[PDB]
């Protein structure tokens, strides 16, 4: 019935995860999973309530786009596990490997990656912080977006949210924004601002609205329909910008005028 | 929350074919999905319930090897939302567009198959009829394991020996869904369905149900590795009581898939 997992048929493997947000393991549990150790060793009840209710929202998700949550476990320590992903994120191919993709796989990235938000934000789920490093490419064709549930990655905060100009900046728009970076990623294959080693300054500008990422970046053969709703996307008053609804019909659109 | 879909959400498309209680539709929402059209026009509460509690069985599930639910309908009339798959089933391939599988691709759609059912048996859900068509092979690598919401409550090649006797009131058991995994098992190092040499239905059936009849083994193509042809053996057992379970059949896959790759 209940999704926690009971104690130890979860096999802690191989470390992947980084700073303390929580930190991620490949794992067993009825084949490989991903685990995200909270830990926060002895809550505490309760947290154990605040985050049995963040499960809540987990579990509100069932998507092919959307990193699929298989369960979470109490005892051993607080813990989330998801199925695991043979492949790498958006990031990692883009960034670290880059990986030179054709340009229709590119716009389909997008789409899907498109479809998983637009999913969401039909479910009422504010991701909060998107990027191209919670974009994991599963089998080199299925994304699955993933790190919702529940610093330094400002690249793709919408001014709004980098300037703190109340207390809840994070809207769907917020989140378009966050998407129209990874957009502009793809197009690009590369970082906005990457010439720019100060980080600080970064936000200030962004914040200030002195530095917009660069469009004359988007190579030659991204269509203009593409580059143009990159445009809307990173409108800095988020108003302009367009939601995935109809998001997805600008690509959906380009989709059909480029198989051939 | 609730997993209902108000109605005219579901774009239907494509019928694409009947199974168990229903028609199946691809379909759009939220992008492609299957759609899986209940025709039992409008119950009759509480079969209204009845539908609420297979959902319930459904929505114990989220793994990779299982076909994913998605939703459900009562609204427009009763339906099961789940994921679309670009691929086709394993009965398909095999029986029908005749693909030709290496072995280690073989072994691997075995490895995944079981993946699942031990699962759903981790879980307590008895399948009740697995068969090859029940498999999907979803862009042609992962494994879904659909088909299983409802029969509670057509093909009897999968079905094991103590349900094809009657005899008691219910003959299901985890090892019967063994049995049906040992013949998909067969499926797959054979590509031929068993008994291809029969033309009469109810020999097949009456046969198999006192056992003077059963899979001739020898067909497993040249190369199928030693454990594998053992292992279907045991999941071929006569006795329900001498076939493994999925752990156990995990188990010795792994292991031989390790004995193998270079
Ligand atoms: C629906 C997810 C729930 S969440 O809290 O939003 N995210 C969340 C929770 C637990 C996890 F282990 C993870 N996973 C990760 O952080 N990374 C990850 C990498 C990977 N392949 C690595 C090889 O490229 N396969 C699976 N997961 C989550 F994304
Ligand atoms: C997941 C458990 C729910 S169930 O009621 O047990 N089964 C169940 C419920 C609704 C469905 F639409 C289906 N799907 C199917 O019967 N077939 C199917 C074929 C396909 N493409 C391959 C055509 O090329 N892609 C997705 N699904 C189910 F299997």
């Amino acid at each position: 019935d209940d999704w926690e997992i009971p104690d130890g048929q979860i096999t802690v493997g191989q470390r992947i995860g980084s700073g303390s947000f929580g930190t991620v393991y490949k794992g067993k549990w009825h084949g490989d999973v991903a685990v995200k150790m909270l830990n926060v060793t002895a809550p505490t009840p309760q947290q154990l309530q605040a985050f049995k209710n963040e499960v809540g929202v987990l579990r509100k998700t069932r998507h092919v786009n959307i990193l699929l949550f298989m369960g979470y476990s109490t005892k051993p320590q607080l813990a989330i596990v998801t199925q695991w992903c043979e492949g790498s994120s958006l990031y990692h191919h883009l960034h670290i490997i880059e990986t030179k993709f054709e340009m229709i796989k590119l716009i389909d990235i997008a789409r899907q990656t498109a479809q998983g938000m637009d999913y969401l934000h039909a479910k009422s789920i504010i991701h909060r912080d998107l990027k191209s490093n919670n974009i994991f490419l599963h089998e080199d064709l299925t994304v699955k977006i993933g790190d919702f549930g529940l610093s330094g990655s400002i690249l793709w905060m919408a001014p709004e949210v980098i300037r703190m100009q109340d207390k809840n900046p994070y809207s769907f728009q917020s989140d378009v924004y966050a998407f129209g970076i990874v957009l502009y990623e793809l197009m690009t294959g590369q970082l906005p601002y990457s010439n720019i080693n100060n980080r600080d300054q970064i936000i200030f500008m962004v914040g200030r609205g002195y530095l917009s990422p660069d469009l004359s970046k988007v190579r030659s053969n991204c269509p203009k329909a593409m580059k143009r709703l990159m445009a809307e996307c990173l409108k800095k008053k988020r108003d302009e910008r367009p939601l995935f609804p109809q998001i997805l019909a600008s690509i959906e659109l380009l989709a059909r005028s480029l198989p051939k």
